[PDB]
DNA sequence: CTGTGCTCA
């Protein structure tokens, strides 16, 4: 388990553009992104304004941000979402969930790059 | 130290 996590850690750092997420957010918001991505990231609203499940709200945007052809764990955390389960800081569950979203999202994105 | 999934069924 932990050995395979370190191998994916080097695969995720390889996919990093080296740029801060605040620039990637503008490169996506200027391209009229999908309705869910546009109203949550490209607008001042949040998951509370669309009443979407917080578990899915994080997962839907993490899939699309990584599908942009670039990935890095720090992008998801520096996006500073207001209702994400990765930032509740109430317990260690936020750290275990943060690895789950990046692990499963990259499995799908890598499958779409390896074709 | 303790869960959390995809678009389109």
């Amino acid at each position: 388990t932990v050995v395979e996590f370190e191998e994916l850690r080097k695969e995720l750092v390889k996919r990093d553009s080296g740029k801060p997420v605040e620039k990637i957010k503008e490169e996506i918001c200027t391209k009229s992104p999908p309705k869910l991505i546009k109203e949550i990231i490209c607008e001042n609203k949040t998951y509370a304004d669309v009443n979407i499940d917080r578990s899915r709200g994080d997962w839907h945007v993490i899939l699309y941000l990584m599908k942009h052809g670039v990935t890095d764990p720090d992008k998801i955390l520096e996006l500073l979402p207001r209702d994400s389960k990765a930032k509740e800081n109430e317990k260690w569950n936020t750290q275990k969930y943060f690895v789950i979203t990046l692990s499963k999202a990259w499995s799908v994105v890598k499958k779409y790059l390896e074709a």
